[PDB]
């Protein structure tokens, strides 16, 4: 669960939370009001509240005086299984032994707030099927709330929409009888495993949330259009859920793995992982890198981290090995003095071995937004393994935030979705930034859901939030702020705009 994030609270509301209803160890997460990508892990120790800023410019969570992280779950999970890790600017100890958890329903799936009874119901019956479910307030009743579930099976009466009234009695929540919860989200997991049976028998099963993010992308402008007066909202519920992903990365977290990783704390799910094939058999692990396939759930990709020094060899490995004919990479080698990506391919005209397989770069191309570059890739010793791979290199990305403009994003991934479509039987397109998780999620989930569009016209049915959560079950942290997720669904309106005119 996710409890400790609080995403309405100020810096005062925090401090007094911890020494009110925590002790030492207690520990919150919270945004910045006015500031986003900015977040705080507040803290209390010795009888005293410590605030630690996190601060994520859209490459990965930056704890000050700890580590660089995914999500703010992963980060969380970190410091609570390993003491001694996270330390103040003077280095003493913080331990976050207990979260302080958050009874605002605002960031779940299921809860509406302000709705009235009948557009409840227009909304389950038309989008809701049997087991789904929503909270929204009364109405009739100020300061409760009412779950409203459809169970069922033409609109011919085997299926109905059911009213529970919840009262809140002195901050407590109920059904009018039985326990007392602590929160709303309390009484739903509650009644989510132990449903409510009716008198005539009918169980009252909370499947799922109602499902309203889906759109037809034909009105993605009348969604944008809302969502822009929110797009944060809409994002945090999509973080909430990041609780459920905590999957395992154990091979990542190997002594023989650590140098292979750019962040230590940054790495693959073991179940999506590229595991590599044919290694040298003096070295004892040559079965790893930072790497994950992302299959949309026919064109797949391999979301992976920037080369270092010590792992391009493995790229070249990897990218043979899976029959990568296209890379794409989305940021400079170098940004704002640090390295972000190792060159990993020769200058132009030249050949070069990296371990076992070479490469010649057969030529360049500059366009405004990016440069291509023609490789030729081979197995050393077998001339007939030779294959085109075409490198894809996005080098006009501001340094923080997102482009002002989709345009630019749009043709390139419009010409790197025709060089591979061009290419039979073609392997997943590799694509990768510095940690390979924000703009590389970013670019992955703009082309997944453009491809849609693509083969179903302008009407179809679009989920952003929904085709996230799949992609960050593959790796984590797949697009990292709400400012790639505004981009995303910016440059799907401008997507479907340019489609139109056509
Ligand atoms: C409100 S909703 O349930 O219609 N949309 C939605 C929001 C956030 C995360 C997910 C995952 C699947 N759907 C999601």
């Amino acid at each position: 669960s996710r409890r400790w994030f609080h995403p309405n609270i100020t810096g005062v509301e925090a401090e007094n939370l911890l020494l009110t209803r925590g002790v030492d160890g207690s520990f919150l997460a919270r945004p910045s009001k006015s500031n986003p990508g900015d977040f705080t892990l507040s803290v209390r120790r010795n009888g005293a509240v410590t605030h630690i800023k996190i601060q994520n410019t859209g490459d990965y969570y930056d704890l000050y005086g700890g580590e660089k992280f995914a999500t703010l779950a992963e980060l969380v999970q970190y410091y609570m299984e390993h003491h001694g890790q996270l330390k103040e600017k003077n280095g003493d100890v913080i331990e976050l032994k207990y979260p302080l958890n958050c009874a605002d329903p605002t960031s779940e799936r299921w809860f509406h707030g302000h709705l009235s009874g009948k557009e409840a119901e227009k909304l389950l019956t038309e989008k809701g099927k049997h087991g789904s479910f929503l909270v929204r307030e009364s109405q009739s009743h100020p300061g409760d709330f009412v779950l409203s579930v459809r169970t069922g099976d033409s609109n011919d009466g085997k299926s109905k929409v059911t009213h529970v009234m919840i009262r809140c009695q002195e901050l407590k929540y109920d059904v009018g009888g039985g326990e007392r919860f602590d929160s709303l989200t309390d009484l739903v997991e509650h009644y989510k495993k132990n449903p409510m049976v009716e008198t005539l028998g009918t169980v009252l099963q909370l499947k799922q949330p109602l499902n309203t993010t889906r759109i037809n992308a034909a009105e993605i402008e009348s969604r944008v259009r809302e969502l822009s007066k929110g797009f944060w909202e809409e994002f945090e519920t999509l973080q909430q859920q990041e609780c459920k992903l905590l999957y395992s990365r154990k091979e990542g977290q190997r002594q023989e793995n650590k140098n292979k990783n750019r962040y230590k704390n940054i790495l693959p799910f073991d179940h999506t992982r590229v595991v590599l094939h044919d290694g040298d058999p003096n070295e004892p692990v040559s079965d790893y890198i930072n790497a994950n396939i992302i299959m949309p759930e026919k064109k797949s990709y391999i979301a992976t981290q920037g080369c270092l020094q010590n792992t391009v060899n493995d790229f070249w490995r990897m990218v043979f090995q899976e029959n990568s004919r296209v890379i794409v990479m989305t940021t400079k080698e170098v940004e704002r003095g640090k390295s972000k990506c190792v060159k990993y391919w020769p200058d132009e005209y030249a050949l070069k071995e990296y371990g076992v397989m070479r490469v010649r770069n057969v030529k360049e191309s500059a366009a405004h937004d990016y440069t291509l570059r023609e490789l030729k890739l081979s197995k050393v010793g077998q001339g007939n393994t030779e294959r085109t791979v075409w490198q894809y290199h996005f080098r006009t990305w501001p340094d923080h935030g997102v482009p002002s403009d989709p345009g630019g994003v749009l043709d390139f991934l419009e010409e790197v979705h025709h060089k591979q479509e061009s290419i039979m039987d073609a392997g997943p397109v590799v694509v990768h930034c510095s940690a390979g998780i924000g703009r590389t999620g970013t670019f992955i989930v703009i082309d997944i859901l453009i491809d849609i569009i693509r083969e179903k016209g302008v009407d179809c049915d679009i989920d952003v939030p929904k085709t996230i959560q799949m992609v960050r079950s593959q790796r984590s942290g797949m697009v990292q702020t709400e400012a790639q997720y505004r981009f995303i669904y910016m440059a799907v309106q401008h997507y479907i705009e340019t489609l139109q005119r056509r």
